[PDB]
């Protein structure tokens, strides 16, 4: 129960509680992953869920802001696992308030800017670090960051999410030549318009764009979507393909005339 | 009616091709290998896999005769629920393109470009009329770095895996409401005959750093990568371009 | 001997449209004019003349690319030599319709204009241009491809294949003329008013009102003619390579 | 009514931004010069190509700041016509990712990005109020090829800029109607003192040909191809990203 040869790979998913979070792990236990989940605060119904699923499921409270706990909170989970055979980088936020490019508040990006990107940036660091000293490799062994096809196309409503996602999609390619000899897989899964909190309060205009075309394949994307591309990546089949970006978004990022 | 999904996989008499018909089958495809060259031994390889296997003779470039080919395929399994575009050639010369021919341009403009697209046509014809779909449906095209990364001395050969990729991107939206996932594969540096008569100058690229992971990609990466997108878990990912190069296209200072 | 005192612009398809609003705009700006198209428009010729400088017209099917020689060495023998290439002409979709009703003959005849066609021109001008003994004016090639390489359109995939591989051959060719100081750069046109788009104006004007232009306006010849006017200036050598997107923002992707 | 424009240079008294500064100069623009430091010798060699110059002490990172700064130029030149986001800075440190300290991320992503949008922000808002537009408009903003190419080795600096290249594109929407033109432009390797501390490792690569032209950038190359987007020719080309390299970031195999 301390220092956990382990027989099943082991997840970190971040804002794991809700959303597209909980369903990649969903997928992974699925899978066969054990699990170790972050976010914010803890929903004992969740974890019991992904119990449900067979394998190991612990929680580990986390502020991704809050880069000088990101140590002790990968401590806590090679104390519980073992070992880290994937890192899912999932939690996110998005603007704090749409509006005018000229109205938006540098302490707004500010707060956007230190979750999605700053955050990330370095809890991706203090995993690699764990990963790199891993002492036996024995499952296939990726790192998936959730950015959004906000990195790649614009809303001038809400530029600092789309800038700190944009900021992500480098971040991918530079950690995936990092991590190539260690024979990581670094990927990046860009969703589109998913039903999740994240839509709730856009969801009757995405409701129409969707009845519209806005989405080629023309319905919301689930959480089990962007899971279950996830796990495919995890699984190492994927391996040779490292630096890649897959649109997790029905065709919506496809440029059309 | 059939038990089991049907994957059709051009060019898959060696090298790539090989890779992917043998990473289908282990996944539960039955298989439709098509390739200008038999090898009947190839084909009884592949059986030893678990399914049932059948090989028809198709030059990608004859159009003419796309339609009759794919008749045959839907006769012998009654569907095709994956179409692998894997066949396609390297140029006929590498050299300066001050004395690149048309006559090569030609050739491999034919199979790879032009050879691929009606053969594509033809498949879809076909796929679209499927009285029932039990299976998940993809169509995966084999192009290449080259796609992306320019080699001045086989700009022909460049141009027509450019070509594809402006081609994956329209078919996927054609087949979005079809609900068939549209995806490209870029190979890097693989081991097959295609690489083989420079072998020696990439096995000595590779070491120096070319490719981030430091080693030749292998048919069996290939077939890794284009059997997951065949299962259906990225049916919400159509449209995506995938890498199979060990990093080599990550531009890098 | 003497060489020539204004720099030489090769302009393809330069008889109407994009193709001649880059005629006009590189004559107000020093150049004499090489045009070729398939057919003449006297007219035009004369209208170009009077700018100031030398035009002369040279009959050629780009998709003709045994004839490429002969006129690349008919332009060397009117001008000396040749500073700017401008790959203008091209063709639309013969028909706009399902990919499943794509004919192969219609698909030929595209990639045989736009992509084969352009490439063995400029293989026949690249020919002569680093053999030239004298260089004493910035030399460029400049692309005209499209936004269709770029953003696709299911409807005329041939076109947009064929425009595709024009980006991929620009990048090449790029390379391949680093070392000569040819500066060589693609030119996406969005939605232009000549020609090629009468047909659609109807949709196009809806398109463009509604803001998929996000300049809210359709683009002139004379917006394309300035922009490859600016590049086959000089100042642009060091960003050999680069695409321009001549389409009021149509391109940027938006959400 | 101002007879001549009015061009905002950040970052201009040395470098890239004072090459960028003289092209404008050249091309008939008054200049307003920023940077961290005092500087009153810039104004003398700038004033010998015939126009108004002024220098303003301004921190990029300094949002609070920027509006006095604004007003400031205003006050001096009546509007502003180009504004050019130069200023910027290289990593504090390179080195492994795993020793990427947070506090060094921050000053670079404070001065390349934060400072560089919030500028940009207090300029437009004073370019929205302009009574008089009597000249071409734009902004043109100085990112890197590293928005595009990584190095692994900084990627606090790759990231910083490639921030940039998503606002250039949201920025080039929003002024789409005030018809002011926006437009990226990628240096790849300039002379300049950001590049002093590793002139040694480019001098072999460029020679090596990883710069196709096959020379070091110099700041006029940079400023000649800013100019050339000030002057208005390629207002259709609002959302262009220009690569101001020598070729190098073309993707090559
Ligand atoms: N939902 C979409 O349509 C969509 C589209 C593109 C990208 N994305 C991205 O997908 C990811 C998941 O978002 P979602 O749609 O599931 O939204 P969500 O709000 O439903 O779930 C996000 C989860 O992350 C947690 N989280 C947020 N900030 C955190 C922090 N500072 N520390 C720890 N945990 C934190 C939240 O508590 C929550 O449990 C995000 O990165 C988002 O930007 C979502
Ligand atoms: N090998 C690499 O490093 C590499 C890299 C990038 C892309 N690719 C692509 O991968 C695909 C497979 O190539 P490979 O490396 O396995 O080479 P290969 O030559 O070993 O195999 C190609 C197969 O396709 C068949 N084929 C060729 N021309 C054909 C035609 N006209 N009609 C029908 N079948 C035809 C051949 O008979 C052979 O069985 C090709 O599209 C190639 O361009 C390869
Ligand atoms: N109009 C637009 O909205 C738009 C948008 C993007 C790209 N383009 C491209 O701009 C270029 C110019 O087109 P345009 O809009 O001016 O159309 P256009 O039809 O008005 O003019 C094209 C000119 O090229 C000539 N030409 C065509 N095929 C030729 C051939 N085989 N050999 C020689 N000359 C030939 C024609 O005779 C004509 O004079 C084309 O490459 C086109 O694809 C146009
Ligand atoms: N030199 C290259 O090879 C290269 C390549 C790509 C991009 N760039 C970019 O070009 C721009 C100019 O850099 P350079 O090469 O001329 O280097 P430089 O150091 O010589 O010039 C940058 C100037 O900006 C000033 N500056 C820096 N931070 C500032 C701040 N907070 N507020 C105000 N002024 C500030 C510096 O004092 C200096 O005068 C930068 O954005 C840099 O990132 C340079």
């Amino acid at each position: 129960h301390h220092h956990h040869s382990r027989q099943r790979p082991v997840a970190l998913v971040t804002g794991g509680r809700r959303g597209i979070g909980l369903g990649i792990a969903r997928a992974l236990a699925a899978k066969g992953f054990d699990l170790a989940i972050t976010d914010r605060e803890s929903d004992e119904a969740v974890i019991h869920e992904l119990r449900g699923l067979g394998g190991k499921v612990a929680f580990f409270k986390s502020d991704l802001a809050a880069v000088k706990t990101h140590e002790a909170t990968v401590f806590a989970v090679l104390d519980a696992f073992g070992g880290i055979d994937c890192l899912v980088n999932n939690a996110g936020m998005g603007a704090v308030e749409r509006g005018d490019f000229l109205a938006l508040k540098p302490e707004n990006f500010d707060t956007i800017m230190d979750v999605n990107l700053r955050g990330t940036v370095f809890f991706t660091q203090a995993v690699v670090k764990a990963m790199l000293a891993a002492d036996e490799v024995r499952f296939p062994r990726s790192i998936v960051t959730i950015s959004s096809v906000s990195s790649v196309m614009t809303s001038p409503e809400r530029l600092d999410y789309c800038i700190s996602k944009a900021g992500l999609t480098a971040f991918v390619q530079g950690l995936a030549l990092r991590l190539a000899e260690a024979r990581i897989g670094v990927f990046e899964v860009r969703p589109g318009i998913i039903r999740t909190d994240m839509t709730a309060k856009v969801a009757a205009r995405y409701d129409a764009l969707i009845e519209g075309g806005l989405v080629p394949m023309k319905r919301w994307g689930e959480a089990s979507d962007v899971g279950a591309i996830v796990a495919g990546l995890a699984g190492g089949d994927f391996i040779f393909a490292t630096g890649s970006a897959i649109h997790a978004d029905g065709g919506l990022s496809i440029a059309k005339l």
